């Protein structure tokens, strides 16, 4: 699939960038002939087909694919795609009030604080499980506010750079996501579905809860092999007190086996969730 071929610069002006990544940056653009803003995001291309650098031409498409599907509240939504000979730009959805993780920073929250953001968590994953949508990449990073400023802010999924349509149940072909947040199956690299996202779902609650990740270790293997373990537990140093539902809640996403743990839907059924 081919995209639009005329310089971005002639219908965008870029401004701040809000985010730096392997192959992608992020930079605040406007469009000339509307006004309005958006964030466009710069994925570099592989120059050879055997290389290791840039990103290859079905991973990007992959990445455009999934965005045109999606518009729901809680889930960034794609403008506009251009590329040239050393970039693809997506023009997307303008999400400015900063990380979740930034945000993070700045307190560790009560449960209300944490349901309510885990609410919008939770409503942006089941409408793309819905669609048999695996983001694979969720953690607080790729979780940004609306507006930061307000008691309860309105968050949006973004980064799509790993989501696949999961048609078959399971998808077999290397998540290389961020080892704290990643579930057993991927560490394991093991067939992958749409229960990866929701082990991310319990890091990103567990965090949210008490400032700590419950598998990092001091190198990318411990926090992997940690992972693989489920070798995690509530420090009562941060969790004396929160509520045993909320434990439970942790508990029932952080399993090993995927056909055991919470889905979506139970996770929205949950008694710490459910209304
Ligand atoms: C390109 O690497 C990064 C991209 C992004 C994308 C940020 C972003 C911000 C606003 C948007 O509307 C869409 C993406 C974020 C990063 O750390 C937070 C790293």
């Amino acid at each position: 699939t081919v995209f639009r071929q005329e310089n971005v610069d002639d219908y965008y002006d870029t401004g701040e960038e809000l985010g730096s990544g392997q192959f992608a940056v992020v930079k605040k653009c406007r469009e000339k002939s509307t006004g309005l803003q958006y964030a466009a995001k710069f994925i570099k291309k592989r120059r050879t087909k055997s290389s290791r650098r840039g990103v290859s031409r079905e991973d990007i498409e992959r990445e455009v694919s999934i965005l045109k599907e999606i518009q729901h509240p809680n889930v960034i939504t794609l403008h506009e795609v251009y590329e040239n000979k050393t970039d693809v730009i997506l023009i997307l959805e303008l999400v400015a009030g900063g990380e979740l993780f930034d945000f993070l920073a700045e307190k560790s929250l009560t449960e209300e604080e944490a349901t309510e953001f885990l609410k919008q968590i939770l409503n942006g994953v089941y409408y793309l499980h819905s669609l048999q949508i695996a983001h694979f990449d969720l953690k607080p990073e790729n979780i940004m506010l609306l507006d930061r400023n307000v008691p309860k802010p309105r968050i949006k999924i973004i980064d799509f750079g790993l989501a696949h349509k999961i048609d078959f149940g399971n998808e077999f072909k290397n998540i290389f996501g961020t080892p704290e947040f990643v579930a057993p199956e991927i560490v394991n690299y093991e067939p992958l579905g749409l229960e990866a996202d929701m082990w991310s779902i319990g890091v990103i609650t567990y965090i949210l809860l008490s400032g700590a990740s419950p598998f990092l270790g001091d190198t990318k293997q411990e926090t992997l092999a940690n992972v693989s373990a489920v070798n995690y537990e509530f420090e009562d140093e941060y969790f004396s007190n929160t509520s045993a539902l909320a434990k439970d809640f942790i508990r029932r996403l952080l399993v090993k086996d995927p056909k055991k743990r919470m889905t979506i839907q139970d996770s929205l059924q949950h008694p710490w969730i459910k209304p």
